[PDB]
């Protein structure tokens, strides 16, 4: 289990723009295109994107290629926040697939805002973190999802996901 195999089960894959649980225009693997409401603005960024005219569709090949760059992306913003940083150091591998995913899923600023549980991830109180992490708007708008993440911060194991 890696990150990769990790986010694509949480996120699935969808060749044709669909919308978040949010209402959001996405595409592929979790890719927010734009929060916008219209359709053709999403359909846009869509295809400035990939670099065609896509009229909304796109192959997996596609699909991957924009995985691989969000997922770079995200850990990236992680190593550049001051916030986020130290608590990544601190982690174990499997820990750190799970502040990955977080921070994918919601954005660095996002989760940069969890100040209490990052301060308890930090100092390793793992079911406290697991308490304080299940007290958010997170938790009750994507509770499975949600549930998988926190109990491998809880656990330090892949379990959630087999
Ligand atoms: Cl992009
Ligand atoms: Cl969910």
């Amino acid at each position: 289990m890696n990150i990769f195999e990790m986010l694509r089960i949480d996120e699935g894959l969808r060749l044709k723009i669909y919308k978040d649980t949010e209402g959001y225009y996405t595409i592929g693997i979790g890719h927010l295109l734009t929060k916008s409401p219209s359709l053709n603005a999403a359909k846009s960024e869509l295809d400035k994107a990939i670099g065609r005219n896509t009229n909304g569709v796109i192959t997996k090949d596609e699909a991957e290629k924009l995985f691989n760059q969000d997922v770079d992306a995200a850990v990236r913003g992680i190593l550049r926040n001051a916030k986020l940083k130290p608590v990544y150091d601190s982690l174990n591998a499997v820990r750190r697939a799970a502040l990955i995913n977080m921070v994918f899923q919601m954005g660095e600023t996002g989760v940069a805002g969890f100040t209490n549980s990052l301060r308890m991830l930090q100092q390793k109180r793992w079911d406290e973190a697991a308490v304080n992490l299940a007290k958010s708007r997170w938790y009750n708008q994507t509770p499975n999802r949600a549930k998988r993440v926190i109990t491998t911060f809880r656990t330090g194991t892949w379990d959630a996901y087999k």
